[PDB]
């Protein structure tokens, strides 16, 4: 006999690998087919797992599963459950599968069909998704277009939370000392220099996402491609970070993309203020971006 009081627990035997969606360092995301009937009646899902797990990495993963479970918003990827695989001696995270993939590969593939008002719609939704996290005191710490997913032409969702921190009620930022390479060209200056993270540091990285949208993910226009151009293309290793910090702290910034409206470029530069306290909130950005759209609606 069988009684199911928990549909969030996926059975590993009925869960079948199809192709890799994303592969990192200590993690990986797969497209899977789940068939509790095995005649193929079950959902296509997305499954995250650990690779080169530490005991420390598993404790983080359990925390990231908690985070994602705590979130219900039209612009946050849907949690579906967990699978305790390897006969209950392993943990994996099960999520909805969004057919269009990450915003990055979508905008690179369909960059002709996607006009400015459209880029503005996805920008607004990323903002709302982030204002929702801030209501929870969550710090994302990794906004870039590869971590944003496209459910269809008119909706995107924030779709990874592997670095997400939860601020205590007492504090306004999270200092996190961590080993290994960081996405330095998306990082706020205080994040580069003091490992400090906050809603304001996510605001910074948001400005870079907006830049990425307005360059239509063109490789020669990308943040590292344009920063390396300013730092010097020949720089290697620690030297780059030294120069990137010095360039940022003296107000050097990414250029306005070809064809990007000044008012949209201006939003990027407000996001990139060295003064954490002069960065707009995500509520301010969603409101500005929606009024811009509405003034381009009629
Ligand atoms: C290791 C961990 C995370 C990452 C980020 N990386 C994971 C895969 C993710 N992704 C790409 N296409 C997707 C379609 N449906 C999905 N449902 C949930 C995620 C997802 C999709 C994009 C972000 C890369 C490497």
């Amino acid at each position: 006999a069988f009684e199911d009081r928990d549909p969030t627990q996926f059975e590993e035997r009925h869960l079948k690998f199809l192709r890799q969606l994303g592969k990192g360092n200590f993690g990986s995301v797969e497209m899977c087919r789940y068939d509790p009937l095995q005649d193929n009646t079950g959902e296509v899902v997305a499954v995250k797992k650990l690779q080169h797990s530490t005991e420390e990495h598993l404790r983080d993963f359990e925390r990231e599963i908690e985070i994602l479970k705590s979130l219900q918003h039209d612009n946050i990827v849907k949690y579906k459950g967990v699978c305790y695989s390897a006969g209950r001696r392993n943990l994996k995270l099960i999520m909805e599968f969004l057919p269009y993939g990450s915003l990055r590969e979508y905008l690179q593939k369909h960059k002709e069909r996607i006009d400015h008002i459209k880029l503005l719609q996805y920008t607004s939704q990323i903002c709302k998704g982030m204002e929702y996290l801030g209501t929870k005191r969550y710090i994302h710490r990794d906004l870039a277009t590869r971590n944003i997913l496209v459910e269809n032409e008119n909706r995107v969702k924030i779709g990874d939370f592997g670095l997400t921190k939860v601020l205590p009620q007492d504090k306004e930022y999270y200092k996190v000392k961590e080993p290994g390479e960081s996405p330095i060209f998306w990082y706020a200056p205080e994040s580069l220099t003091e490992s400090k993270f906050s809603v304001a540091s996510d605001v910074w990285s948001f400005g870079v996402v907006l830049y990425e949208l307005f360059t239509y993910i063109e490789k020669s226009k990308s943040p590292p491609a344009e920063f390396m151009r300013m730092i010097g293309n020949d720089k290697q290793g620690q030297m780059i970070v030294f120069h990137l910090i010095e360039l940022l702290k003296n107000n050097g910034r990414l250029p306005r993309p070809d064809g990007c409206p000044d008012e949209i470029y201006m939003i990027m530069t407000e996001c990139w203020n060295n003064n954490v306290n002069q960065r707009p909130s995500f509520r301010d950005l969603a409101l500005r971006v929606d009024q811009i759209r509405d003034n381009m609606a009629g």
